[PDB]
């Protein structure tokens, strides 16, 4: 059953049970099915039908956001999230390159909002129509696109991932199938709809018939506030970046007295650590813990693996799993050949979770996709290895990074910095003393200036960076040279500069 025709099931069978919670807000599944169909029908009429062309979704975790997420599929048009925490120049540039030709923004038209280049609308007055609809035969369908996710793009400029339904249904089959998530359970949403760790739960919620509840960017910074609507949530499936499990972790009360129903934690999207693993094994008796791997372009995740006292203490470096039953996955050496068990190579996804690709992005695709041995598959620019059909991620063979569980591209972040009119060249140092990345360095020439104080030149391009970068993907250190040291080959010495860095570290 298509994740649509089994939301429409549960609407017209439960149609008084809540399929959203957020902020106080609840939306029933008859309320969102409705709503989504009225959407549609408001959506047919503002733009053309002739492409299939994007549709923005802006907004946080208002219930409008699903109920658009879900209109623009049913009009016929895949929808591009977006979360208030993306800035309004990076916004234009998702436009730009998408094609989009509408934008609704779940809330009231913010005031003094940045205009864009776009047909701009609320979610309520497109509402406001008649009570239209549209017929099935207009929902997206098989390998249309059904969401387009944009990640981080080396070159400077986000590239959109095009996730088709038939890619979307094949991560949610597997999910409510292999995982103890079915049973119409509450699940959490604490990612934004901008990252597709939000699919995780978002999903696999509503083809469930579950109820998702919403944890927002207020309750976030304000921990009682957090664990006050964790606690009324009576959360069951916890779906989250490691990293804000560990943030939560920090606080002793966050235990299964806090979530006496949580049962379920599903992690991706970055490494989790053992200590976040063991601890959660010791506080929540209760929950089975699940660990799972993938990128944007492999629809969410692709391998699995329940954590266990186990496991845990069968290594110092917890794995990925086993590949989802109808992925093939494998390790390839550089020359592009499979290795066997135990050698490290890099990963490689094919199957029907795989991208067809970045939207407008031709010559990326062409690098990163492929035709293996039938199966489209996807260079993953990690390193692993599998040992007895469990595979293990190991680091990155490119400049692309994880912070606090965000990806991005060292490169992107260059090129952004070095935008400014204040700035020559630029070069972000990752600061990575073990295994993770803690924060970032920026290594900056600067063009030449009047400021008085360093301080105030940081201030005044960290000022320009927050029109154009996500707040986490601006250094939090800016150090200022004359020259960037180069290679041989003609290359930027990172590994010098990494040292240089450092060594001014220890200078005050
Ligand atoms: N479970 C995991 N354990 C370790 N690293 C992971 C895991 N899941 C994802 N990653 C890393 O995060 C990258 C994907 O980032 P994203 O597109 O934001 O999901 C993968 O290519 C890995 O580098």
């Amino acid at each position: 059953m298509k994740l649509l025709h089994a939301i429409q099931t549960h609407a017209e069978t439960y149609p008084q049970t809540d399929a959203f919670r957020s902020q106080g807000q609840s939306l029933t599944y008859q309320e969102l099915w409705e709503q989504s169909d009225r959407a549609a029908a408001a959506i047919q009429k503002r733009i053309s039908g002739e492409k299939k062309s994007p549709i923005l979704v802006y907004g946080h975790m208002e219930p409008h956001m699903i109920v658009s997420f879900l209109g623009s599929v049913k009009a016929g048009h895949p929808y591009i999230p977006v979360d208030l925490s993306i800035p309004s120049e990076r916004i234009a540039k998702i436009i730009e390159s998408s094609g989009a030709e509408l934008l609704i923004h779940a809330a009231g038209l913010s005031i003094d909002a940045v205009g864009q280049q776009i047909q701009t609308v609320s979610a309520e007055e497109l509402l406001e129509n008649e009570g239209g609809s549209v017929s099935q035969d207009q929902w997206v369908k098989e390998h249309e696109t059904f969401y387009i996710i944009y990640t981080s793009g080396s070159t400077g400029n986000p590239k959109g991932v095009q996730i088709s339904a038939a890619n979307l249904q094949s991560f949610t089959d597997w999910i409510c199938a292999d995982f103890p998530v079915s049973g119409g359970k509450i699940f959490l949403n604490q990612a934004p709809f901008s990252f597709d760790l939000s699919v995780m739960d978002l999903y696999p919620c509503l083809q469930s018939g579950g109820t998702l509840h919403c944890v927002t960017k207020d309750a976030v910074n304000k921990p009682k506030v957090l664990f006050e609507e964790l606690k009324k949530s009576g959360l069951n499936v916890w779906t989250s970046t490691p990293s804000f499990v560990q943030m939560c972790l920090m606080d002793p009360g966050f235990s299964q007295d806090l979530l006496p129903h949580a049962d379920t934690f599903m992690f991706c999207g970055e490494v989790l650590p053992v200590s976040v693993a063991k601890a959660l094994l010791e506080r929540f008796p209760k929950a089975k813990i699940f660990n799972t791997y993938g990128p944007t372009e492999a629809t969410v995740a692709v391998t699995s693996v329940e954590i266990t006292n186990d496991v845990i203490s069968r290594s110092e470096s917890l794995p990925v799993g086993f590949a989802k039953p109808d992925m093939n996955i494998f390790i390839m050496d550089e020359e592009g050949q499979p290795l066997p068990e135990g050698e490290k190579g890099e990963i490689v996804i094919a199957g029907p979770s795989v991208s067809r690709g970045y939207l407008g992005e031709p010559e990326l695709t062409e690098k990163a996709f492929f035709s293996h041995e039938g199966q489209w598959a996807y260079r993953t620019g990690d390193a692993g290895f599998i040992q007895d059909g469990q595979i293990f991620c190991q680091g990155r063979l490119d400049f692309q990074i994880k912070l606090h569980g965000y990806r991005m591209e060292l490169e992107e972040i260059e090129f952004h910095v070095r935008q400014s009119q204040y700035v020559r060249s630029a070069v972000v140092i990752p600061y990575q003393p073990n295994g993770t990345v803690e924060y970032l360095i920026a290594a900056i020439v600067p063009e030449e200036h009047e400021f008085e104080k360093e301080f105030q030149l940081t201030s005044a391009i960290k000022k320009e960076l927050a029109a154009s970068l996500p707040a986490y993907m601006i250094p939090r250190k800016f150090i200022y040279q004359d020259h960037i040291q180069m290679t041989a080959n003609g290359k930027i010495d990172r590994k010098r500069i990494g040292e240089e860095v450092l060594v001014r570290s220890h200078h005050h």
